[PDB]
């Protein structure tokens, strides 16, 4: 438990976005599920809040005053190639669940960046390269160990207690620690995706198109339309560097033949800066979007979900974030649908499934760019469903009503009653909160 | 000790490159030094030959009758971040050795692919993308352990052993097998590197300028041509499938503006087809050659030096091995001078030091692409220095004279000597064979 001014306090209080500008009263590096166990024993004597952090990227309330658990050091997995399964540690980040999963031709459900905290990503839900296919990483979970708000550690299963198990898939950290879980994993080993990056002045031709073309794709095809003023740095190749790109991202988890057959009509648009979309070892998979995560960032992010993505939809996002807006944030188009869309095979409460599209956006915290962001969404809301992505949400989002955007009125209803129930101290809550019913008081 | 059709025998006796179609008498997968010593031993005993293999990389002779070791259990590594070295065991692959040397911000002097074994690789001396600056890998050894011909482990620096210290580093195993080396680490943590894909019809101009580019270039700037017909395979992106591609590879060990400043005039020739010339994290600088190592294959190797490259060696090349030509052969033009060009710190045995270039050339073993490959090194003996590069020596160089033409002719005087002294039956001979002098018999 290391304390303000104590070496390493820094080392180990601050993540990789840094918009949460927090200071947590004490910080546990936990070495395995015992030092943190420990360390949400000691937090409920203080009555103090306790947060979790593996990786930072994906912060929302301030951890001040509150006990952090740094789970970084916790970094093991194990798999078990005849079962089809992977244990996987507190802070396991996807990379490492790769490096183990690959070797016996499996993959797990990791999203777009390698770097991100496996456990975190999958209690929100979790919104990969495989999910129009297989659906949400928290609908294939075989069982959890978690550290409930009174210290103790608890083996879950679906079998075991239902209400856990399907709050604590969606519900983030709201209803304790998750030290390890246990993920089903399938038999992908090779992926068609890469990115076809587009000029500027292609942005309106290119989206329209997708806006189209996603509607006859099938499951095994994920996408993305990143749209973003490249800075002329040395990081990206001469092609893309100090202008608007509008990159599309494919990722198909199929044959070569079917992806390349897919994506042919997208090159009769054009100019092509670049395109690397080709067939890859699913390990590669972290190519597609190439997410920069060496530095520390303060990045302010916001999503609303489409129910469908129109013409004039298109030309709203043409209008405010294409080439001549000059906006200063980054906006992604993620296609959902799909696996997405049906039900899981056991129930959790991730939200947001009858979503076409998320619209992501992600600013630095400076008045005039968040207006314009603002002001992009807003315009969006008529094709809104009123949802949002929880694993895409910022340090904006985190009011109560902001958090139950994010899943359905019954399911939020529900969740607010376990809350009650699991943590009714609400303790956990240094997190896109989930607050105790009223009614449980 | 596997023998012939007991279970595990093809798994450990096979390597990447099977051109040498080989059937040892046993095969030892040696978890570790001990197991090595006790192979050779072995061997010495029932008076057989002894070969090495970490991964199949550099084949020469066939290995019937002889005892293999196979070293790839042994993949053992640890960094020395205060004295900036590295030990590495018999056969750790150089991705192993990056995934150790990043963390401290280090780069071992590796080559174009991270599948390599690192010794075989330096001890025929090892020419990557920091050898401009730095020289040869072997340049750069502190201590070597080592399995000599009598099976006794021995501890090997310039200090205890000057002759065998020299020998080794250059000479492969035909002093003894490696089963650790401690190399000296560089701090070298990014590159500006990369690929120029021009289209076929670029060939002559580009092989022109960039014959008159490499003149000016500091020592800093690697860089090679790959002269390929690419089949239309999904492992590649759209725009090089299925044509002839002139492939210019940079590697740039200094700071991007530097390297984008010597790179912009190769970009006013054209066109490229793709353009992936950026700033990476080193651990990264596999993705320069990104040479597929997956699958096994059968190639002839060949390489002449070349003591300058001239107007009318380009058109040589370009008419022998260029889009018109219809070679069954990838042809490669790697840049030595530089570092390569100057003596060792601490003297060894790596000829071909008066090189401006190599040219390389890889063959699936059918007889009219055979004879075209000849043709082309025949047409080019004008321009070429006499001598061959040992690393990209193939199973058709394996004759004495052929070995010899990898090493001055002093040099090679003095290693029959040396070789007659600490392998006086030529145990070590599944290899690219020095013999014993003829005055030591
Ligand atoms: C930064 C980032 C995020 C990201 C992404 C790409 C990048 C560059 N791509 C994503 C994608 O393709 N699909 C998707 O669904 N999400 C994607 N994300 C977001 C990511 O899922 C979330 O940010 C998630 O929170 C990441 O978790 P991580 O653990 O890495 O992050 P954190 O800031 O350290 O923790 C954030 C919150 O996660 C919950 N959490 C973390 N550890 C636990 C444990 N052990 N038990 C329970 N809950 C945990 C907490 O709520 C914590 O506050
Ligand atoms: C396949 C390949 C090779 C390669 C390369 C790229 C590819 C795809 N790029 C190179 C480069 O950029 N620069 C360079 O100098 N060489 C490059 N190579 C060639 C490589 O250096 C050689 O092929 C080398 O022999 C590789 O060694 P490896 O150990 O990987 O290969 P092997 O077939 O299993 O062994 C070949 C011979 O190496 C000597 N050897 C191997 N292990 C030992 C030990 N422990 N002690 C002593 N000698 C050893 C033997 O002579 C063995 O026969």
């Amino acid at each position: 438990a290391l304390e303000p001014d104590q070496p390493g306090y820094d080392d180990a209080r601050l993540g990789l976005n840094r918009a949460a500008e927090s200071r947590p009263a004490y910080v546990v590096e936990a070495a395995d599920e015992q030092e943190v166990a420990a360390a949400v024993r000691l937090a409920a004597e203080q009555k103090r809040p306790v947060g979790v952090m593996a990786t930072g990227h994906g912060p929302s309330v301030s951890a001040d005053d509150a006990v952090l658990v740094n789970t970084r050091r916790m970094e093991g997995v194990s798999v078990d190639a005849a079962r089809a399964t992977a244990w996987i540690e507190a802070g396991a980040r996807w990379r490492k669940v790769l490096e183990h999963t690959a070797p016996h031709g499996l993959a797990p459900l990791n999203g777009s960046s390698p770097n991100v905290g496996a456990v975190g990503y999958l209690v929100g839900g979790g919104a990969g390269l495989l999910g129009r296919r297989f659906g949400y990483a928290a609908d294939h979970v075989r069982r959890l160990r978690l550290v409930t708000a009174d210290g103790r550690l608890r083996d879950v299963t679906a079998g075991t207690d239902p209400d856990l198990f399907w709050a604590v898939r969606g519900g983030k950290d709201n209803f304790g620690l998750v030290v390890g879980m246990e993920v089903d994993l399938f038999p992908v080993t090779r992926l068609y995706g890469g990115g076809l990056y587009f000029a500027g002045e292609a942005t309106a031709e290119v989206l329209h198109a997708y806006a189209e073309w996603v509607r006859h794709v099938p499951e095994e095809m994920a996408s993305s339309v990143l749209l973003v003023h490249n800075p002329d740095l040395p990081d990206v190749p001469e092609p893309l560097r100090g202008r608007f790109i509008t990159h599309l991202r494919i990722a198909y988890s199929g044959e070569p033949a079917d992806g390349e057959h897919l994506v042919r009509p997208l090159r009769e648009l054009g100019p092509i800066l670049l395109d690397t979309v080709r067939d890859m070892p699913y390990a590669e998979v972290g190519t597609i979007h190439h997410e920069p995560t060496s530095m520390p960032y303060v990045a302010y992010d916001r999503n609303v979900l489409l129910s469908d993505l129109t013409d004039d939809a298109v030309d709203i996002i043409v209008a405010l974030a294409g080439p001549d807006a000059g906006a200063p944030f980054v906006t992604e188009l993620r296609h959902f649908g799909g696996a997405y869309a049906r039900p899981p095979k056991v129930p959790n409460c991730v939200g947001g499934r009858d979503a076409a599209f998320s619209l992501f956006t992600g600013a630095v915290p400076e008045a005039e760019g968040l207006r314009r962001r603002d002001d992009l969404l807003d315009r969006l809301r008529p094709w809104s469903t009123g949802g949002t992505n929880l694993n895409f949400a910022g340090v904006e989002d985190i009011s109560p009503a902001s958090v139950e955007a994010a899943y359905t009125p019954a399911d939020f209803a529900r969740l607010r009653a376990v809350k009650a129930q699991y943590d009714p101290d609400n303790m956990f809550r240094v997190n896109f909160n989930i607050p105790p019913a009223e009614s449980w008081t």
